[PDB]
């Protein structure tokens, strides 16, 4: 059977869709820097072909290289980190209008962050510098390579 969507490995390719994404000026888990986020996001492991709604995944069971994801609580809410190698690339769905991240001209690598209440609701966040794709709602597609476990 195919590797489950909850099992990630370094070097995996992650394709994400953020339907009706909204702009947040300050993402608590991203150093209070801006982010686009969606509550109807889907996540795809491109090489394995497996996929699921982000809100369908139990994020405290997701692993990267067999290790639980790093998690942080900010203002009482829990966020889970899927680190990348390189940056997160995103654009307006169906267009060539690209977004860019907060650290758009640094050598910093990005991370996907997921808020999960422990039930069947979850928000996917991607770093953005500003409202270059609008304040929302805007359909956004994202693409990254899963990175190593954070020290």
């Amino acid at each position: 059977p195919a590797r489950p969507i909850t099992n990630w490995r370094s070097g995996d390719v992650v394709w994400v869709t953020l339907p009706s994404a909204e702009y947040a000026q300050s993402q608590s888990a991203m150093g209070s820097h801006p982010a686009y986020w969606s509550e109807e996001a889907t996540i795809i492991n491109v090489a394995t072909g497996q996929r699921a709604a982000v809100s369908s995944i139990k994020w405290d069971q997701v692993t990267l290289n067999g290790k639980a994801l790093h998690k942080e609580t900010h203002s009482g809410l829990v966020y889970y980190q899927l680190p990348l190698m390189g940056k997160i690339n995103f654009w307006q769905q169906g267009t060539t209008k690209a977004g860019y991240t907060y650290n758009y001209n640094t050598t910093d690598s990005d991370s996907l962050w997921v808020w999960w209440d422990g039930g069947s609701k979850a928000y996917l966040y991607i770093s953005t510098y500003t409202t270059m794709l609008g304040a929302g709602p805007v359909n956004i597609t994202g693409l990254g390579a899963v990175g190593p476990n954070p020290v």
